[PDB]
């Protein structure tokens, strides 16, 4: 059970509040981008929260239910990696859309996003080369 990294995440989504100003941690943390990712062209993004070196997400598990305290509720936290060792990269898409990034891990994956927005989609692409130049 040694899931001490894992419980950063939520001193560090409660700790720190969630945004990209202050910061509660030293190098793996300041949100460096707060705000919504997706996974290449899907339909359906999720929350993000860019650590300066973390990727952490979260999104309604079962939908949102007609209310708590009824049946049961699973909302919480969706899924979290380590954005420190990948290095995202751009494809030649159209403005139109499709305009994401694709980052790699170096075991066998890739951690492809894409962000509603043109900015946004930038956005997350630069806070990752942004860490990589020196954290």
């Amino acid at each position: 059970s040694k899931q001490l990294a894992i419980k950063k995440m939520n001193e560090i989504q409660k700790n720190i509040d969630g945004w990209e100003g202050k910061d509660i941690g030293q190098c793996c943390n300041e949100f460096i981008m707060e705000g919504t990712l997706t996974r290449v062209g899907a339909k359906h993004e999720r929350h993000i929260f860019l650590f300066d070196g973390l990727m952490i997400c979260c999104k309604s598990n079962h939908g949102q239910p007609r209310l708590p305290g009824a049946s049961s509720a699973e909302y919480r936290l969706k899924e979290k990696f380590f954005m420190r060792k990948v290095q995202i990269n751009d494809k030649d898409d159209t403005s139109e859309y499709k305009h994401a990034f694709e980052i790699i891990l170096k075991d066998g994956n890739s951690v492809i996003f894409s962000a509603k927005s043109a900015e946004e989609k930038n956005n997350w692409m630069a806070a990752l080369i942004s860490l990589q130049y020196r954290s």
